[PDB]
């Protein structure tokens, strides 16, 4: 078996709020890059950008949001 | 319907992990079922387990994922 990269693109931001979940996979056996996927709240699955600063910042947002 | 949109997935969250060890992390904002953000990170072999969100510790780990990649 041989697994590989799933993004074609990554995109530079979504809306925070549109989030349900992120995935965050770093290099390995399967893809050399880390990659990023959100879910939304529609269902939609979008690659982003890791290295994007709004995606980093969406991210830490994300992070923060808890009370 | 589903568990983990009825209540929080975590039983518990870690300071720390060894990066290395991540295989993927799920990260959730929190909503109606959990007050918190959670972390899951898989770790090699399968184990997850929950990073806590707020720890400098594990926001520096989720940097350094991100940011594997650049020069």
């Amino acid at each position: 078996s041989e697994l590989r990269c799933q993004c074609l693109k990554t995109l530079p931001r979504v809306d925070f709020k549109n989030i349900q979940s992120l995935s965050v996979t770093p290099p390995g056996p399967h893809c050399a890059q880390t990659e990023v996927i959100a879910t939304l709240k529609g269902g939609q699955k979008v690659c982003l950008d890791p290295e994007a600063p709004l995606v980093q910042k969406i991210i830490q947002k994300i992070l923060n949001k808890g009370k």
